[PDB]
């Protein structure tokens, strides 16, 4: 299904720098149209996100579409395998659906025949002007094997690091996830963020999911027995019990590799 996503910038904890850069990248063509004309600048055709899994790359792509009131079409790399007019149909349907965000996920799987499913993509990209109102986003967990062709000018205009959250970003991820939930005053998300160094945004969300299930199940069971003869809250002890099944999903070894790659790009 193709639709405007309901994810906003507010649902995304941390990454405040990346967010302002992305807003300007899409707001400037429409907010200062007379200045984009005077100096002869073309709006951007795409970006590429990279980083450890579960840290917000898909969320950012959806929030960009919600910003532009645009449709979102998501395509996972492995499923382009049956077959090179596959690459052509997708660009048609995205052009049909304009203004549209076209998101290529798991592009590490294609970086490894398949040699020019890539080449069919580069040709669709050059053949599609910015006047078509399609904005391309890719993501990958394997920045080491990115073909630099997809980044030459006229294609994806920026490569952007989305890292594991630091301590302040973990507090924000926790708050954004719980923003419309009834949380008890005895829970200290700043202490929770301290105890979860190395956790991804997805790892943090699961803790929030379990703690909520625990309070709802407890609500069920207690009314069932008071049946024998006031909105309930998610309490500190629900979070205490959710933490038992909590451990990092990204290894210290992969983090080093990601940090080397990004630090050498200074
Ligand atoms: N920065 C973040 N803020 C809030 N939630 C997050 C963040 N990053 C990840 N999550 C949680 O983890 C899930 C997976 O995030 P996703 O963006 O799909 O990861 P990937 O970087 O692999 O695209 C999200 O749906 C959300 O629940
Ligand atoms: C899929 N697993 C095993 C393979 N893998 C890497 O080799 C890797 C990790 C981080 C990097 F920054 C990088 F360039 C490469 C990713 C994790
Ligand atoms: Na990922």
């Amino acid at each position: 299904v193709v639709e405007v996503p309901q994810v906003t910038w507010e649902d995304i904890g941390g990454l405040e720098d990346v967010k302002r850069e992305l807003q300007e990248l899409v707001q400037y063509p429409v907010e200062h149209p007379d200045k984009f004309l005077k100096f002869g600048m073309t709006p951007s055709k795409g970006v590429l996100f990279y980083g450890p899994p579960g840290c917000g790359k898909t969320l950012l792509a959806k929030a960009i579409a919600n910003e532009c009131q645009a449709n979102f079409i998501s395509i996972k790399g492995p499923e382009l395998l049956t077959s090179e007019a596959n690459v052509r149909e997708i660009f048609d349907k995205a052009r049909q659906a304009a203004p549209c965000v076209l998101f290529f996920d798991e592009l590490d799987s294609i970086a490894k025949a398949a040699d020019r499913v890539i080449n069919q993509i580069l040709t669709e990209m050059d053949g599609m002007s910015t006047k078509k109102n399609v904005f391309i986003i890719g993501a990958t967990n394997r920045p080491d094997i990115i073909d630099p062709a997809i980044l030459r000018p006229g294609r994806l205009d920026q490569l952007i690091y989305i890292p594991l959250p630091d301590e302040k970003s973990r507090v924000a991820i926790l708050k954004a996830n719980l923003r419309k939930s009834p949380v008890a005053k005895d829970v200290d998300l700043e202490f929770l963020a301290k105890m979860t160094n190395g956790f991804s945004g997805a790892d943090l969300t699961e803790i929030c999911q379990r703690a909520c299930k625990l309070a709802i199940r407890e609500s069920i069971e207690s009314e069932i027995r008071r049946e024998r003869e006031p909105v309930p809250e998610i309490r500190r002890d629900h979070f205490e019990e959710a933490m038992r099944f909590a451990r990092r999903s990204v290894s210290d070894n992969d983090i080093r590799k990601y940090e080397m790659f990004a630090q050498t790009l200074q």
